[PDB]
């Protein structure tokens, strides 16, 4: 009746992808979020998603905290709630990407975590954790490991200006970044300079992907 | 000793019309509701009443968020508590009209909710879902369907003005609307135009009407 | 181990006056109160206390929202407390005060509640429902019963001024009251009119008491 | 499943230092701290830690509150949960210190509370309750029993001055201090006067320790 998140919720017999209702540890009233239970077994909680440009991501402090969008569209689940879901139970990161060309690629990570040790995770910066990548989409996440998260109005990256507004984004930006999954939606090829949905590794800094989507899991 | 809604009240055998508590999946500390558990079998949890025009419903955003009037009489829940109402199952709503001649009809509806799929709610905009309608004064609220809900101070309406200032109200307007049942209390027919407690379907755009209940109950 | 009152921790065996933690019904978090096991047999819940003057109660709105002072000594539980505590089963009225001649006298109300019915209890100021009076002070408060509460920054009150300014105290104030007993603590007799710590009905309205407590307990 | 301290954390099986999850009494959702399973036998919940300067500690009244750093660094774990930790039961207080000689000594104090019988804890200022010393650091505490705690934007010492801005700290100031374990991470001695992370009965007034710890864990 209280699955922690979505590999409880599939553990428990829900095999199809779609909203359920989660409660982490210390965030006990819960929430909703949409699983994907058929991603290398399923039992994924998502928490990012791209695929049309429907939303706009360009936002501040405060909807990157609280979250903004829709479960069944594109949509940021919210800093404090993958804080909540993250410092739970170890997990692992993977993302799937899509080009315009119907072409796809993933990268998954064997830890993820955002703000595992900060005593107020927002004041902290809901800094990132990540690492052990493997995949098909190459790494574009594993030199932002250990940077705060960044938006167009509070500005904790390693860079003499504002990152994310620089690359349009909020993104664990450092000076600035490799990856940059919440940047404009382009689509495809663009003269502007990474400042697009990214993934760098794969399709380069001068190139919006048509999809991406975050997901976690219990690692163990 | 939890019960989730004023059905789950009247199931576990509380039979009288009245306030009773209910806490619903994601609001735990949950809140008290008044019950209708006569209509059509009973088991409904009341959202809004108007019957007199003793209370101020040309109120703001931060009002219709949280709730405002009593229990006992005109009063709106709050969209928050509404909308934890509506996502933890699936709701139906019936809505009961009466004018000031005695007479009185209703308008049900299969599917009813508020910001069913969005992360943040509020920031949403509490959107409306409504669907397949039934009854005896016809149908006002299905052009409504998939609108944010707007006020006099957060306009995310379809119209090039503010609708909810133009009509004196607060609803899911487009541009502008069909219903407005948190219009002006002006009770019966009036000169201005659309802007008290209107059904247009039933008794058209200039009569504000004397009572109003909008209501839920789980559809399955 | 989760009383909902001071009468649940006086029938859990809890014999002794002093601090016990106690969960209402919709403030599952709880919070500790005072508690008074002597009073015709004990289990009050108190809300308010003045015995030196040692703490300002000329406070503004938030401060009588969320209390102030401390448990052992002079305080005010604070209005948000106030309603969880009342609402949630039938209780009565228990008001203890002293004068400076180490005289005694009380007042014992049949039924008492703060925004008993108010969809938001603080936006609709708290409104005191209160009635059955007995005792031996003689009766100050039923003349309010049906008021809003008021301070000195957010005045509800049917004065043409603001009525907790002007008798410098905090109160479910009419035009203007024949209580108050969150006055100023001016120490038995006094020139200035009725802005002590009054009880009219008893002592008249010059005259600031030295001692007084109001506590509840479950009528049935 | 739900330990309220670090002590029901070592009786239930867990022996190893690190951060765990504990749900105290008024504070439900729970939070996470860092335990010592060391210290005479083990059991001791962590709230403030020094050790390299690289955190800021001259942080205002909301950091204070709600906490900064991290819990496997240097941290401040927040007042209002100190609040909730030592509301909850009689707790005992550790304060381990280091100079940067790699010499070491501790304070222990039998009795330790944090706004204790506040109704409004933050509003009270947090008071200080502390006494029975015993150890070999000396004592420089218990002249700050009964004292508010101050920040450099909220003064509640009792100096003409703010003692928070003066000493370049934050703590339960009277006028000013013995110990100011939240001040400036000076590194050793120091020309300035007593405005680093001093414990006077021990290294004195211009000396800033290297290491301090403060920890708790329930007297009987
Ligand atoms: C996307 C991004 O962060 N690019 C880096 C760096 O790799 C580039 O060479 C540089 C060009 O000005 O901008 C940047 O600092
Ligand atoms: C009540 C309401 O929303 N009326 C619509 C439309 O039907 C009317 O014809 C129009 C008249 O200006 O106003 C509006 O845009
Ligand atoms: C204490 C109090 O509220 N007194 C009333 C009324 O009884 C008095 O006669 C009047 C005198 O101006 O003030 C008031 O309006
Ligand atoms: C550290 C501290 O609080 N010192 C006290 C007092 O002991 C000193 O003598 C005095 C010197 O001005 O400052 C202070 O008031
Ligand atoms: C790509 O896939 C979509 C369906 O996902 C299909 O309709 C389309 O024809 C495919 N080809 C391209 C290049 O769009
Ligand atoms: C209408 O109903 C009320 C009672 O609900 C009754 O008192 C009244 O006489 C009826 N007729 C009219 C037109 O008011
Ligand atoms: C009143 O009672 C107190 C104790 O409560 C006592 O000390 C005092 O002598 C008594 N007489 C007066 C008038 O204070
Ligand atoms: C002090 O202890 C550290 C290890 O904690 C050690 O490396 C160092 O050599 C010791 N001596 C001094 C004075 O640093
Ligand atoms: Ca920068
Ligand atoms: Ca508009
Ligand atoms: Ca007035
Ligand atoms: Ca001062």
């Amino acid at each position: 009746s209280r699955p922690r998140d979505c590999l409880d919720v599939l553990l428990s017999g829900q095999q199809d992808d779609g909203v359920y209702s989660v409660f982490p540890t210390h965030y006990p009233a819960g929430f909703q979020v949409y699983c994907d239970m058929r991603t290398d077994g399923g039992g994924w909680t998502v928490f990012q998603r791209r695929e049309d440009g429907s939303v706009n991501f360009f936002r501040g402090w405060d909807a990157y905290r609280d979250g903004f969008g829709r479960l069944t569209g594109e949509h940021w689940l919210g800093l404090k709630r993958i804080h909540a879901l993250t410092t739970q139970a170890a997990y692992e990161l993977h993302v799937d990407l899509e080009d315009f060309e119907n072409g796809t690629a993933y990268a998954r990570y064997g830890s993820f975590g955002v703000g595992l040790f900060s005593v107020d995770p927002e004041e902290d910066g809901y800094p990132l954790t990540v690492a052990d990548y493997s995949g098909t989409a190459g790494d574009s996440l594993l030199k932002h490991s250990g940077m705060r998260f960044t938006t167009k109005d509070r500005d904790s990256d390693h860079s003499e200006n504002n990152c994310a507004a620089f690359y349009r984004g909020a993104w664990w930006y450092r000076n600035c970044h490799t990856s940059n999954l919440n940047g404009q939606y382009l689509r495809g090829a663009h003269a502007s300079y990474a400042d697009g949905v990214e993934w760098s590794s794969w399709t380069g800094w001068q190139y919006s992907l048509k999809f991406s989507e975050m997901k976690i899991r219990p690692v163990r």
